[PDB]
């Protein structure tokens, strides 16, 4: 006869959402703990047990007990294996109503049977084949249970079936459409609750029928054999999708090798156990308060003589009474808010006057608290922030004078411990002011800028003047003159934003208004045009006369031209003044600067040739005249970086002229030998930072401040005599930048101990350097409910830091990956913070955004989807001129055999001659031949390929089409990208980062040849020189490309804190 097994389309509607197989123990093979295999009937083979087992085909994907076969075929066209833990066979049955010495670790062979049989009601036992034994089941593993879970609730249906066939007795009684019937109106409850629906319900028994047959066979009774139930299941079943396979009497023997999957395979390294962070008591104290409480009539008068004249004719004064209480220029009064309930608000004194009638008036600046800011439950309850808000009222509609300081200390490492002891002198007092339940003290030191996202230092010349003259109101008005369009004298130019166009100037209009891997495919670049003269329509409209791009008369002139060439023209038009974004300089070709950067960083464009659009031809720019070709032409800091990795931060902070990486902390041995490749000068530590933070503070004498655990304490003292006095100590580091990687949970705070961001900010502590700098993924202000960002802030500010926050995007700066990161800059109190830099490419993301609280955002950059000064940069910009490669190829040094001809490949090249690390991850055999069958398109992924068979060397009959998740329901999208091809025209995506090349692949082939992207390609679509070595096998080097920042933004990032110490 023919067996009917129904594929895994039919039954995918209950079986969870494909994964795949892991492990980390080494395994035994099957065929070797046995003798050969003779011809040997199936009852003799021997009999074993497994627990913490798992079954899995071909491609290491989790699978089904209902695609193998219940009885013993000949042929089986799918390959089935499995993991589990020997034993001997004792006896134990699973009970549906409801020991691991590890006897041996093994991967087995080829399945091709399994069996259940039926002990009492509640009670069964399911046991599997390989050619050489059997061997019964116990409890699964966690990860594989959701795909067991299904098949005892089928055991437990058909066990009712069987209760309620036998309980009505008369069992040739109830027919398909009775039990389907009877089924169908069992409550919610009964754990043999199919569905509500018939149709439901017979898709379900039909589906699963295999299961039901059987244990139609192996119930002990001659009473439920022939039922029409039982014979109904089986004429039926034959309409659905199925495969036939031949059922045969056989005599059993070994044939093959062991084609498992995990055959060879070296199993992955461990997941480390987190150990206790090495911190200061200052840090410890500050997270561990957080986690141990939260988630675990009236008389008035002037005081005084006059002081001089507000710009009004008006007195001032400096010092008033409020029946009784004293207020003065600096002091802090509480005004009442409306509603009574909540806390009053307190106002910084800025001037005192009597108005023209008779009043008694102050002007006060906004003392914010920090219960309202980003920080809100990790600020301190007696911290205010000062705004730049503004306020005049009466000086009788006070409710009380506050007690306020300003809080001015001193900085470095040197006075780092007198501080301490300031700081809990104070605490003491707090907490005896609030047990006797007297006023509270308040104190500010900071600067609370919404709008430009940080905590800056106090301007402390310009507060409290008493001079009736306020800087923050003075800055409001010029932000409101700055808001209208001003044509300068009677003609000949204008102010707009600030900016003040002339006639013959060079200018930015908006692309709009003059007229997937695939996003920045129809964004166009800034329309540059020339401005002529000013008609009347006082509102004007302008004249201008426009440049075309290389963009704009086709894809391959602008794949040839460099980035800053435009094209002549004879087209004007007129607009309306506010489609003007911006003025640029335009010069001839010999006049261009000499020095070329990879960030262009400035707004200079030439021009050589003519467009005519009319015919559509270039030619040489008309002699009969020329458009006036306007535009007539030590600080380095001692650096330490933690979390080092291969260097892309340290490489584009040393190129811009502030860096010079001497110290460096990477514990993995590849990522060390990187960087010292390309760093020669640099001294690195292969070493846990919770070792070297306490070798440090053990050579300074500072053992009492640290908390350490006493295995890093013995591992500190097994350091070399050498490696102690190559240490950093206090006071030779200027600048400290990393990269740690924290994480996200909850805490047990026994499991917040565990995290790197608390030694980062300890060596922060103990150094207190002039310049901090820290980088990680954008997640970070979203992780622990905003907790880590908040305490990551306040830890920062009881230090005495300017703070700063921001999200930026990379490839709006030049490379094709499109990575998103935050940033935090620190600065001592008397430096300059960094700003931001400028986007100049363009790139289609919407405005990255961090949440301050109380309804308000912030974002540091622009959007430069509706237009940049440059254009998009592709992926035939970057991989272009490379050599053709194979799958697995490893030969290291080869030779370049083309030239460049894009600006990109001109700058990524430069005048090397040696071609390194142009290598590949190999595919195996299935992998390639899906690799093969997917067409050179656009968005070409999994959907592609045909539903066929494939053969291959070994034998092994395989599916062309990988991963099956339809469940032919949501729960998925179709699962767009995997096995995905890239676009010439278009972008790198953030999947390529360590591309897999085996379970779950991802978008990484390349866009023509059959193989997967180089260790080559991807470091050039993170802004890599071509002449940057890397170390270590082939997971390493693709590990530290995919987690480096890439240079070209930390250039950019560098340049601005190279103007940043030009400005002290
Ligand atoms: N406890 C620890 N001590 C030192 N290094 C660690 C560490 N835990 C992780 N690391 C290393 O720190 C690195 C974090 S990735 C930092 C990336 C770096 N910005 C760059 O520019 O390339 C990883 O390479 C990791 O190997
Ligand atoms: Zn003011």
């Amino acid at each position: 006869m023919f067996y009917i097994k129904i594929n895994e389309d039919e039954i995918a509607n209950d079986y969870p959402l494909p994964s795949y197989y892991k492990t980390s123990e080494e395994e035994t093979d099957e065929l070797i703990l046995y003798d050969a295999s003779y011809e040997v009937q199936s009852e003799h083979l021997p009999h074993r047990m497994l627990h913490n087992w798992a079954l899995y085909n071909s491609d290491l994907r989790f699978i089904s007990l209902e695609l193998l076969p219940m009885k013993q075929c000949d042929d089986i066209d799918v390959n089935i294996f499995g993991s589990g833990v020997v034993t001997d066979d004792n006896g134990s049955w699973i009970s549906l109503n409801d020991h691991d010495p590890d006897g041996m670790c093994i991967f087995l062979s080829q399945i091709k049977e399994w069996m259940i049989e039926f002990g009492s009601d509640d009670i069964i036992s399911i046991s599997i084949r390989t050619d050489v034994a059997w061997y019964r089941l116990g409890k699964p593993s966690k990860l594989y249970a959701p795909w067991w879970k299904p098949v005892l609730k089928t055991a437990r249906v058909g066990i009712s079936i069987l209760t309620f066939l036998r309980v009505e007795s008369r069992v040739a009684r109830l027919s398909f459409a009775d039990v389907t019937k009877r089924l169908s109106g069992l409550q919610a409850n009964d754990k043999a609750y199919i569905s509500s629906d018939p149709l439901a319900v017979e898709r379900y028994l039909v589906v699963h029928g295999q299961i039901i047959l059987q244990l139609f066979a192996v119930y002990p009774d001659d009473n439920v054999k022939r039922c029409p139930f039982v014979v109904g299941l089986a004429s039926k079943l034959e309409d659905r999708h199925h495969t036939k396979w031949i059922i045969k009497k056989k005599k059993i023997s070994l044939k093959e090798l062991n084609l498992n999957p995990r055959a060879g395979m070296a199993p992955v390294a461990s997941k480390r156990k987190a150990m206790q962070a090495t911190t200061t008591r200052l840090v410890n104290r500050i997270w561990g308060e957080f986690y141990s409480n939260y988630s675990p009539k009236r008389e008035i008068k002037w005081d005084g003589e006059s002081l001089g004249k507000t710009s009004a004719g008006e007195p001032l004064y400096q010092q008033a009474l409020v029946g009784g209480e004293m207020v003065a220029v600096g002091g802090a009064v509480t005004l009442e808010v409306d509603d009574p309930d909540e806390m009053p608000a307190i106002y910084f004194v800025e001037y005192m006057f009597e108005s023209t009638d008779h009043c008694k008036m102050l002007h006060g600046r906004f003392l914010q608290r920090g219960s309202m800011t980003v920080l809100g439950n990790a600020a301190n309850e007696r911290e205010l922030f000062l705004t730049n808000e503004c306020m005049t009222t009466q000086l009788k509609d006070i409710k009380g004078v506050a007690s306020f300081e300003i809080r001015s200390r001193p900085w470095g490492h040197q006075y780092r411990k007198k501080n301490i002891t300031a700081d809990k002198l104070d605490w003491a007092r707090a907490l005896e002011r609030k047990v006797k339940d007297l006023p509270t003290e308040y104190y500010c030191k900071s600067l609370y800028s919404p709008e430009r996202g940080g905590f800056f230092s106090l301007p402390l010349s310009d507060i409290g003047r008493s001079s009736g003259f306020c800087t923050s109101c003075k800055i409001r008005e010029d932000e409101e003159k700055r808001s209208t369009i001003k044509l300068n004298v009677s003609k000949t130019g204008f102010f707009i934003n600030g900016i003040e166009y002339s006639v013959e100037d060079f200018v930015y209009v908006n692309p709009d208004s003059i007229g997937k891997s695939g996003r920045n495919i129809g964004l166009r670049a800034y329309v540059v045009c020339q401005l002529l003269e000013i008609v009347p329509k006082g509102s004007f409209d302008v004249k201008v006369r426009r440049f075309y791009r290389p963009e704009d008369v086709s894809a391959e002139k602008a794949y040839a031209s460099d980035i800053q060439e435009l094209y002549f023209s004879q087209d004007t038009v007129v607009l309306p003044p506010g489609a003007l974004e911006g003025k640029c300089e335009v010069r001839k070709k010999s006049d261009m600067p000499l020095s070329r950067e990879y960030p262009i960083s400035d707004h200079i464009f030439f021009c050589d040739l003519f467009f005519d659009t009319s015919k559509g031809s270039l030619k040489q720019l008309p002699a009969n005249m020329k458009p006036k070709f306007s535009t007539i032409k030590e600080i380095r800091l001692a650096t330490l970086d933690i979390f080092a990795g291969c260097g892309g931060l340290s490489h584009g902070l040393k190129k811009a002229g502030v860096s010079d990486a001497k110290w460096a902390i990477e514990y993995e041995e590849p990522a060390g030998q990187a960087f010292k490749q390309n760093h020669p000068e640099s001294t690195v530590f292969v070493d846990n930072c919770n070792v070297i933070l306490r070798a440090i503070m053990e050579k300074g004498g500072d053992q009492d401040d640290c908390v350490s655990t006493t295995e890093a304490n013995e591992l500190a003292a097994k350091l070399t005599e050498e490696q102690k006095s190559t240490l950093p100590l206090p006071g030779q580091v200027d600048f400290i930048n990393g990269g740690p990687p924290c994480q996200g949970f909850s805490g047990m705070w026994s499991k917040v101990q565990c995290e790197m961001i608390l030694a980062f900010l300890s060596f922060a502590d103990y150094f207190r350097p002039r310049y901090f700098l820290l980088e990680n993924v954008r997640t970070f202000v979203s992780f622990n409910k905003g907790q880590t960002f908040q305490l990551t802030l306040a830890s920062l500010l009881e230090m005495g830091y300017q703070v700063r926050f921001g999200i930026l995007e990379a490839g709006a700066y030049g490379v094709s990956q499109s990575r998103k990161r935050a940033f935090i800059w620190a600065a001592a109190p008397e430096e300059v913070l960094p700003e931001w830099p400028e986007p100049m490419h363009v790139f289609g993301v919407p405005k990255l955004k961090i949440s301050l609280s109380q309804g308000l955002h912030y974002a540091a950059v622009r959007s430069t989807a509706l237009g940049a000064p440059f254009r998009p940069i592709t992926v035939r910009d970057t991989i272009g001129d490379l050599p053709s490669v194979e799958n697995g190829d490893s030969r290291t040094n080869k030779e370049y055999k083309e030239v460049a001809v894009s600006w990109f490949q001109k700058e990524i090249r430069g005048n090397t001659i040696a071609l390194t690390d142009h290598i590949c991850k190999a595919m195996n055999e299935l992998n390639l031949i899906r690799c093969k069958l997917i067409p050179t398109r656009p968005g070409a992924d999994w959907h592609d390929l045909p539903k066929r068979k494939v053969t291959l060397s070994d034998g092994r009959v395989e599916e062309m089409i990988p991963f099956c998740l339809p469940n032919t329901a949501e729960r998925h999208n179709g699962w767009k990208g995997l096995y995905g091809r890239l676009d010439w025209q278009g972008n790198f995506p953030t999947s390529v980062t360590d591309p897999q090349p085996m379970g779950k692949v991802g978008m990484c082939f390349h866009p023509e040849q059959h193989r997967i992207l180089t260790v080559r390609e991807c470091a050039r679509s993170q802004g890599f020189p071509d002449s940057y070595e890397f170390a270590g096998n082939i997971n390493h080097k693709h590990r530290q490309i995919g987690n480096a920042v890439p240079p070209p933004l930390a250039f950019a990032l560098g340049r601005k804190l190279k103007e940043a110490l030009h400005l002290k």
